């Protein structure tokens, strides 16, 4: 039968739904077949280990909303078929079991937003192939560890704005070659490597708006050869020797771009980098 709170039903999908309810644990005796579970906007504070193992069918599972503090490194243990997990607004998750995710090879979507995320641990999102959209926006992450996307090469969106990322290192972004939009803006950026994305061959859309860069090397942006749209704007340019290459490279970029304003030197404060003339440049 159905569990109380729960509404069930068999078709188009076998659907489980227990949100909004209250509840603070998962419900028990949720029908092996559910193909979906809705329990978001509950109260669930843990996700205890193979909460959801009878499930095998199970593809969508919805957490949101809820209050979850821990869960299980084997909270997802025996769901090989699941394609959409949703976590987001657990503000006070604030870290993951690097092995959590271990095993979720059909996984399509991701929701980590607002889940009050400290760090992306050793392996996190390793295995995770069929991966297509990864939502780590409005966390509390500082860093982008060496190849933590690395097994991600069908993610084609990451979203990592509204953190407090303050550099984007060498091997942050390695393996995201099916990647097409990449949101870093409002994060406290003050530096991008040479080569931060070397692998970004398919990459569409970079917005980098609203951080703390005064420089931006033109080697990162050298191999974004399908660069479409590019957001530079509500950075403290310094618009000195410094920004000759980076003027060049605009000049050159056939794609769509923010304005680039200067903050330094005042003679040009304000003034959009792209619009100016090498010869307004003070020389190196
Ligand atoms: C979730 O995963 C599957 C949903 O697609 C589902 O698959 C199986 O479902 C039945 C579980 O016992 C199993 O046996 C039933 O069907 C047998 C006859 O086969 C029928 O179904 C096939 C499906 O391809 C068709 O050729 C045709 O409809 C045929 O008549 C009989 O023994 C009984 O009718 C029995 O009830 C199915 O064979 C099997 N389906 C498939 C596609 O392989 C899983 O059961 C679900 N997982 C769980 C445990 O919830
Ligand atoms: C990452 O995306 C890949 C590209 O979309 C995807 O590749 C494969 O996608 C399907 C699913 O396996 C394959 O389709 C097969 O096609 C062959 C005919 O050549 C037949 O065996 C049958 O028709 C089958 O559907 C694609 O061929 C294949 N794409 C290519 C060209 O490599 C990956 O599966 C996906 N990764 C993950 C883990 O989901």
């Amino acid at each position: 039968p159905c569990p109380g709170a729960c509404v069930c039903y068999n078709e188009p999908k076998v659907t489980t739904s227990c949100p909004q309810q209250g509840l603070q644990a998962v419900p028990v005796g949720i029908p092996a077949a559910s193909q979906r579970i809705f329990l978001h906007g509950n109260r669930i504070s843990h996700v205890p280990a193979a909460s959801f193992r009878a499930c095998r069918n199970l593809t969508i599972l919805w957490l949101h909303s809820n209050v979850l503090a821990r869960i299980d490194a084997a909270a997802f243990t025996g769901l090989a078929l699941l394609e959409q997990l949703d976590l987001s607004d657990n503000a006070q998750l604030r870290s993951v079991d690097p092995a959590t995710f271990h095993g979720l090879g059909r996984l399509h979507t991701l929701h980590l937003d607002r889940c009050g995320l400290q760090e992306l641990g050793p392996g996190l999102f390793r295995g995770l192939a069929a991966l297509q959209y990864l939502y780590l926006q409005d966390n509390a992450l500082q860093a982008l560890p060496d190849d933590t996307f690395r097994d991600l090469g069908n993610l084609t969106h990451l979203f990592l704005h509204g953190n407090r990322i303050s550099s984007v290192p060498e091997r942050a972004f390695r393996g995201l070659h099916s990647l097409d939009r990449l949101l870093l803006h409002q994060n406290r950026v003050a530096h991008v490597h040479p080569h931060a994305f070397r692998d970004l061959g398919r990459l569409m859309t970079l917005y980098l708006f609203a951080n703390n860069l005064s420089a931006l090397p033109t080697e990162a942006l050298a191999p974004l050869r399908a660069l479409q749209y590019l957001r530079l704007n509500d950075n403290p340019w310094v618009c000195d020797c410094r920004a000759r290459p980076l003027w060049a490279w605009l000049q050159k970029f056939r794609g769509s771009s923010s304005e680039v304003p200067c903050s330094l030197p005042q003679r040009l404060a304000g003034r959009d980098l792209k619009r100016l003339a090498a010869n307004d440049l003070q020389g190196c």
